[PDB]
């Protein structure tokens, strides 16, 4: 009855689970999609065929085939991130968790997950959304989407390959909840897509996109925008990648449809292995198989788009992370390790700016450096290191969004900006690494609510106060209730350009974040560059 | 018989002056080369013929054939610039204060006046040498040189015109020093040459110049340095505007020899009348006739020389001023008064950047932009106005200096630098132009020890600690006195690149002058010019 819902696929039967001393629905694992397996791996997502009988929707799916991390085994600050669940191209499915008693229509949030487009999983802990369905009276949906190759592998021209399928795969299940998510008690025309990463950059890619615009109602992108440097690359780039793939496969390269067959007959793994040996580059915060600008998904280019106002007008809210840099220096860049300050070098400063802007010449890297090195203290092992992790994150999230922002904001019908800088209490990682990428999201899903978590009070009051701000905002557009006597979170506007802090202090607003180095990065960098 | 000295070229009569309740000798005029008059406009200077009798040296003589500014008629902050004397091509001449009485052989120090190349008089009261030589018991020289196309218009390959000119008037007159100086009470073995501006570049370039080097012992460079953007030419755009001058005076251009004589007919105020006029772009901070690298008087590029250590070795003592690009601005930027704030639109100060880097592309001009602009505030007409002054004073003087200082300690034999950032409380100019350029002048010449001159008591301690400091450090190439009690001024190492401040509170001694406007100035914006 309140678990059994019939869907214009087929009927589903969900579960009753606990929630802060109350229940609500969880409707796990439904499927939205054709197997995309067999022929059908690198091909745009068909439909799922109706069944007949009752799916089983108590239990969460498979993940998509993915990279799996391995640099610091069973430690819970990575393990987090890991699928937590068999993998299998068998992977598009998605979660619905529903209040009970059922709502008649009520607002809907969809979550995107990110990973780099390489990774991701709708099931890890941190995206459960059993806190927030109930404690915001919302429906809230997390879909999944094909990574790395199996979602971008681009052969533009080809049919067969053609790239964004991940895309397409998040949009089909936006398309599933837009038929069928009035059956659970959600309103298809109050409909939000959120993600963090690269799913903050699918959002707005959604919002880009003229086949997606009409599948949700307003968007929230975290620490990620569609323009990011790492989000998508040419139609030229992808292929030489998918070559690459091959080459390093011991494929049939003379033609698209041999390639392709070859890579269809490997095993996941097989690709997996050799998938971050297509770089260009040697690079942290770049990954191998994401969007294209392909002329359909969309029709020109990004800064076009935005220049142009050729998106879906609408309200936003977004925001970034104070480090956004730090978990990629950690992984990838000389001179950093979780279990010391990491204090660095000049010598390792130097390098690890090549590596943070790998398509830079000479130029571009000395102007990096010295844009971003005090003179007067050059040796500063401390310096360097946050001088490092204010590079990556510049170039790689917060410039990227501020352009966005101010490019949206033109012609959109209302901006909300944050900038999330708490770091939490009960962190794994080190002090270095500040506000890490990502970490803004268990207080987006209300883990702080979880007494057995040992988050501070305060810190519960904050992942509150961000699910209202979320779910108010879903649902009206607006994050504030507006005959409240709280403080006010401000329209962004082109002229005053406010944003407020998300943190556990009364609430700041400020103006122009991040403004002077954005100006290097979103103005003057590329101008050198293509000089 | 103290006023009254054989010098090798003939005997000359000086006079006796007051200074500070006391009195010292004055030679004033003496002629140190052949009036370059007629046609010897253009020429290298020749050594003055000797003459018979007594040369009257009472008297200042002329100044050289300049520009004269006239942009605050009467106002006395412009006007002690100006020439105070008739002005004349007949012009080389030098003047000399001796203590009386007449020590056996002391410490020489030959002041070289600045002025952009174009502009300078050795008889400006602020070049007094009295109270310098009186409180230090020093001889005290300043010399004089042909300016502006006079002294430095190029046509390189002809003898007739072959530039570089005024810097061979200062050594001929370096030269008179050294033969003549010991007549004096001087000892010619301890000359130090100083100068402010054009006349700091200049004193760098006779370190530099094979030529001049054994003239003198020791060097102190004033907000200048030979490297500076605007003291010197290639020959080629000294031809340039050699031509262009004679284009704007109608003169036949087919050879050197038709366009220089040409020239020589010209009167000296034809000339001057269309000086500025060859300048290649609307700028500030440029002047039209300056040295030029000839091969000749500079064997090379001054960067080859000053990376192969081509130059003299010794020491030197140098600095510069907190606001060097204000006068610059007043002169030559739209939105700049004297009497007012000078708040800087956004816009007057995109157009000051343009005049300030007058060679840069647009991606350089960005790149300026950037480094001197917070986006924060960026309609601040404060921040605006001083981002402006800085670029002015760190692109032209500060971070050309520090490059220089950076190469010569490489190696020299001692250096000392200083950051002059004192604001004269009696200065006429307002207060957004900060401490500007020219005016440590005063205080090195002991200005404000004259108490009609309405100086602080602290003003008049920081002018004897300066005159001091330059006076034992040409005695000994060290500034400090050895077993003093007072505060050190260390020696600038490649290492520490410690330098102090020159103002009335205690020394401070810093690390790295500008160092990140000057890797802006002296390493990214030149890479990103050559590369673009
Ligand atoms: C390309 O550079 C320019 C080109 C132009 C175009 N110029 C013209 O049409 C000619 C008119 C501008 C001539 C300006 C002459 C000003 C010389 C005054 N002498 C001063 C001097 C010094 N300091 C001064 C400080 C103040 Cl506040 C005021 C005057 C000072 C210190 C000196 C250095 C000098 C270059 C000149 C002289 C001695 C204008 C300005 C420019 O900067
Ligand atoms: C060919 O040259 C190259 C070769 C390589 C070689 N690369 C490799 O061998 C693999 C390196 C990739 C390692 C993958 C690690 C997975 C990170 C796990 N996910 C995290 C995630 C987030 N935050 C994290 C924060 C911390 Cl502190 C730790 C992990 C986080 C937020 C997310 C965004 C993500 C991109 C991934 C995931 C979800 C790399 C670069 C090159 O240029
Ligand atoms: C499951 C599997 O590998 N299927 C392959 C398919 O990918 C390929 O395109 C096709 C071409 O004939 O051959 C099949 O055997
Ligand atoms: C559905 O799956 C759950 C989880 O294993 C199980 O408890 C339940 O009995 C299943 N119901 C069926 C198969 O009808
Ligand atoms: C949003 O659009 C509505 C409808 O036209 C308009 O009245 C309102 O002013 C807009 N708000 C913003 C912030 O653009
Ligand atoms: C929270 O703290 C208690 C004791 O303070 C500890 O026993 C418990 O394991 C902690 N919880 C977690 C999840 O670490
Ligand atoms: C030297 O000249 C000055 C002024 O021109 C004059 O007063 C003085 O008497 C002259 N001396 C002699 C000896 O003629
Ligand atoms: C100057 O040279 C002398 C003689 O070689 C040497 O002893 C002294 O250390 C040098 N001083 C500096 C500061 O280089
Ligand atoms: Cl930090
Ligand atoms: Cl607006």
């Amino acid at each position: 009855s309140e678990l059994l819902v019939n869907t214009k696929s087929g009927k589903v039967m969900g579960t009753r689970v606990p929630v802060l001393s109350s229940h609500i629905s969880a409707f796990l694992g439904i499927p939205f999609a054709e197997p995309p397996v067999g022929n059908m791996r690198f091909r745009r997502p068909e439909p799922k065929k109706p069944w007949s009988g009752v799916w089983n929707a108590s239990t969460y799916p498979n993940n998509c085939q993915q990279y799996v991390d391995e640099q610091f085994p069973g430690f819970s600050g990575s393990e987090m991130w890991n699928p937590n669940r068999e993998m299998s191209e068998d992977c598009l499915y998605l979660n619905i968790w529903v209040p009970s008693p059922r709502p008649k229509s009520t607002t809907v949030m969809v979550w995107i997950y990110g990973g780099g487009f390489y990774s991701g999983s709708s099931t890890l802990d941190v995206y459960n959304g059993k806190y927030l369905a109930y404690t915001e009276e919302v429906v809230l949906v997390s879909l999944s989407y094909r990574v790395g190759a199996f979602g971008f592998l681009a052969l533009h021209g080809s049919q067969e390959a053609p790239g964004n399928v991940g895309l397409l795969d998040q949009r089909m299940a936006l398309q599933w909840v837009h038929d069928n998510i009035q059956f659970f008690g959600g309103d298809p025309k109050t409909v939000t897509i959120f993600g963090e990463s690269a799913g903050g950059a699918s959002v707005g890619m959604h919002i880009l996109s003229p086949g997606s615009r009409d599948l949700f109602r307003r968007a929230i992108l975290q620490s990620g925008s569609p323009n990011c440097p790492w989000a998508s690359v040419s139609v030229a780039e992808g292929r030489r990648r998918a070559v690459e793939l091959g080459r390093n496969l011991n494929c049939n390269l003379n033609s698209d449809e041999e390639l392709i067959h070859c890579l269809r007959e490997k095993k996941p793994q097989e690709l997996i292995d050799v998938e971050w040996n297509v770089l260009p580059f040697d690079s942290i915060f770049r990954f191998s198989f994401v969007p294209v600008i392909d002329g359909e998904f969309f029709p020109t280019s990004l800064e076009s788009m935005l220049n142009s106002g050729n998106f879906k007008k609408t309200q936003i809210l977004l925001g970034v992370n104070k480090d956004e840099g730090s978990f990629f220096l950690l992984y990838g860049a000389p001179g950093f390790s979780k279990d010391s300050e990491s204090k660095i070098s000049r010598e390792d400063f130097m390098s690890g700016v090549k590596l943070s802007v790998p398509h830079a010449n000479d130029l571009g890297l000395d102007a990096v450096t010295l844009q971003y090195t005090d003179w007067m203290d050059d040796n500063n092992g401390i310096k360097n290191r946050d001088g490092l992790d204010d590079i990556v994150g510049d170039h790689n999230v917060i410039c990227p969004l501020m352009h966005f922002v101010n490019k949206y904001t033109k012609f959109g019908n209302g901006t909300y900006l944050y900038f999330f800088n708490h770091r939490a209490s009960n962190l794994v990682w080190p002090e270095w690494m500040g506000v890490i990428h990502g970490y803004e999201i268990e207080f987006v899903f209300g883990l702080p609510l979880v007494k057995e978590l040992n988050y501070t009070a305060e810190e519960e009051a904050l992942s509150r106060r961000i699910m209202h701000y979320w779910a108010t905002f879903a649902k009206t557009g607006n994050p504030n209730e507006p005959h409240s006597q709280e403080s006010k979170w401000p329209l962004f506007t082109t002229k005053e350009q406010k944003f407020i802090d998300l943190n556990t202090e009364p609430m700041k607003v400020h103006q122009r974040l991040r403004v002077q180095m954005c100006v290097f990065w979103n103005q003057f960098l590329p101008k050198l560059l293509n000089a």
